[PDB]
């Protein structure tokens, strides 16, 4: 997670799409979900970004309705945007055990224990923190199996972004668990 500003310029698919679904938070805009094989995915948008401006114009206030509307009437060519690198989000990095053991419990994507001698509890990961990513792959939607499959064929090296559980449920609220399993971009990013 970058302490930084960046710009990213995005391309309006044959559709019309670019792959965003936007929630407002706290008098700010936020990614709420970056669809596979967009053109959100492709600059590298992110779950928890923080959108600044569009096209240079100041996003504060908006209504997630007014960032939708927005983005439908940009000029297609060519969208500018200022983004905030997931600023609700931190990453942590743990190393496996001999037993292949992190050392944590999660319950639908949610942190629950620290297993007391364990990586988990010397890094200080948190409970009642949702993970959003793992090495750098969101796996929000995913069953809770899929997430322990990820770990599980994972290096010793285990590098998890987390969000505080109440900031996570109010930006996923009016989201439908299915398209999040669905929809949300799950891959690997491309170079």
């Amino acid at each position: 997670i970058k302490q930084g500003i960046r710009e990213v310029i995005l391309c309006k698919d044959q559709d019309g799409k670019i792959g965003l679904r936007l929630k407002s938070i706290d008098n700010g805009i936020f990614v709420q979900l970056v669809q596979a094989n967009s053109p959100a995915s492709l600059v590298g948008l992110r779950f928890g970004d923080q959108v600044l401006q569009i096209n240079g114009e100041n996003c504060a206030g908006w209504s997630s309705d007014k960032a939708h509307k927005v983005l439908k009437q940009a000029f297609g060519e060519k969208i500018t945007m200022t983004i905030r690198d997931r600023p609700f989000e931190r990453t942590i990095t743990m190393h496996k055990d001999s037993t292949g053991h992190v050392g944590f419990i999660f319950k639908n994507g949610k942190i629950t224990s620290i297993v007391k001698d364990s990586s988990a509890a010397r890094n200080g990961l948190l409970t009642e923190h949702n993970i959003c990513e793992i090495n750098g792959q969101n796996v929000i939607g995913l069953k809770d199996s899929q997430i322990a499959d990820i770990l599980s064929t994972s290096g010793t090296v285990v590098t998890i972004t987390i969000m505080p559980a109440f900031i996570f449920e109010h930006i996923i609220k009016r989201m439908a668990p299915s398209i999040m399993k669905s929809l949300m971009d799950h891959t690997i990013p491309e170079v």
